[PDB]
């Protein structure tokens, strides 16, 4: 399916930013509008992005029907076992 | 608590009209986005960081949130109030 958790990971040092969505084409393309713009939500990323350039790369992690119940589970999931809020770009849980 | 909505600058009465799934949702967080000099319409951006605390939020139509049907008075709404020539919404 497209719906489920992904990962944005900075192909420099592998740090990534996890998070979730109905459609990962149409949320990854939400999401690099945000970057280009500088206004991603997460200033983490945005400031990697603002730093680095374009070195990231987007992959589904899990597909999975957009439960809100299953979804914040796996992205939480996803955030603890990749570390990616204290070793990442996300800047909260699900 | 969806349908139509429009984030009107009271002092020239332009318009951004928008729609959503729940108004006191969107609104929250079309504000923070301003507050963040973050809005996706850089005119409402600009008008935000120009004139301050000034806009007033509102429901223009209550309806289902139903993709085809918010699309279409989505566009009723913003030709009805000019809000893309004479309005913060981003023109065509």
């Amino acid at each position: 399916m497209k719906s489920g958790i992904y990962q944005i990971k900075n192909t420099l040092n592998n740090k990534v930013y996890v998070g979730s969505a109905k459609d990962f084409e149409k949320a990854w393309k939400r999401h690099f509008k945000d970057l280009e713009k500088g206004c991603h939500s997460s200033i983490k990323l945005q400031r990697s992005f603002n730093k680095h350039g374009n070195v990231f790369e987007c992959s589904i992690l899990e597909e999975i029907p957009y439960e809100k119940d299953l979804i914040i589970e796996r992205e939480n999931f996803w955030i603890k076992e990749l570390n990616s809020k204290i070793n990442g770009y996300n800047i909260a849980d699900a």
